[PDB]
């Protein structure tokens, strides 16, 4: 009958959303495994960079499923799906519906996070070639050790990222160097305490300051990285929140599917 055909479509739409959410969830699990790997402190910066490469392709796959998943031309997983009703009964207004579906876009997954971040431009490292010795920069009281004496600002930015990230898992401060913006960002769950013998942001990126960083709030997994131990630990936490959301979106889609199947029958 027509009611039956209406409700079957409600079924296929639910099944379509639920499948695509399962896809997203499996890619989230893959990112999470990569973040666990990135939280192996023996990793080099270059190791974490290659992990991040994989992380961004997985993020790219989640984002396209989130933005493309559709049923008969309605996007299901981009936040635009506010629910739909289907005429089932003998009179008008006798409907069953599918409820609204979560925004599964990477800018949304996992909800919100506030952390401390401090960002510098590599441009500002105008003494990239004043060598740093052991004790010149400390992060939360932890010596990041000696650094040669660099040849481009960029190189000092990369050396700093590396130095800092070697002690990341002890200081709870991790660095992330974006070669697109030319920026190195420190992130932490608290103020970053910068000290040492150099006291020159022009050599060491950051000058002495017990309260380095600004509290910053993000939503989703798309600004998160596995560039350091600290970054990766944020990534795991954020992804556990996303997985919890998807788990309940899919239970809910399971339920409505059941309800429609029982209605048709």
């Amino acid at each position: 009958t027509q009611a039956q055909r209406n409700a079957n479509d409600g079924i296929s739409l639910a099944q379509t959303a639920e499948g695509a959410l399962g896809e997203i969830s499996n890619n989230l699990q893959r990112i999470r495994e990569l973040a666990v790997q990135a939280s192996n402190g023996t990793n080099t910066q270059t190791d974490r960079d290659a992990l991040q490469a994989e992380v961004t392709q997985l993020q790219s796959e989640i984002q396209r499923v989130a933005e493309q998943t559709s049923f008969n031309g309605q996007k299901l997983l981009d936040g635009s799906f506010n629910g739909v009703q289907f005429q089932i009964g003998a009179n008008a207004g006798e409907t069953i519906g599918v409820s609204k579906i979560m925004n599964a876009q990477t800018a949304s997954l996992g909800g919100s996070l506030t952390r401390t971040t401090s960002t510098i431009d590599a441009t500002d490292l105008t003494k990239y070639d004043t060598a740093m010795a052991a004790g010149d920069l400390t992060i939360n009281g932890v010596d990041v050790g000696k650094i040669d004496a660099a040849s481009t600002a960029q190189e000092r930015a990369a050396q700093l990222t590396e130095a800092i990230n070697r002690v990341s898992s002890q200081t709870n401060v991790g660095a992330s160097y974006d070669k697109t913006t030319g920026q190195v960002t420190l992130t932490s769950n608290a103020a970053i305490a910068v000290a040492g013998a150099a006291n020159d942001a022009t050599v060491a990126g950051w000058a002495n300051n017990a309260t380095t960083g600004t509290a910053t709030t993000t939503t989703g997994i798309n600004s998160l990285t596995v560039s350091s131990f600290t970054n990766a630990q944020q990534t795991i936490t954020q992804i556990d929140n996303a997985l919890k959301d998807i788990n309940t979106a899919r239970a809910d889609l399971g339920a409505v599917q059941n309800r429609f199947t029982s209605t048709v029958a």
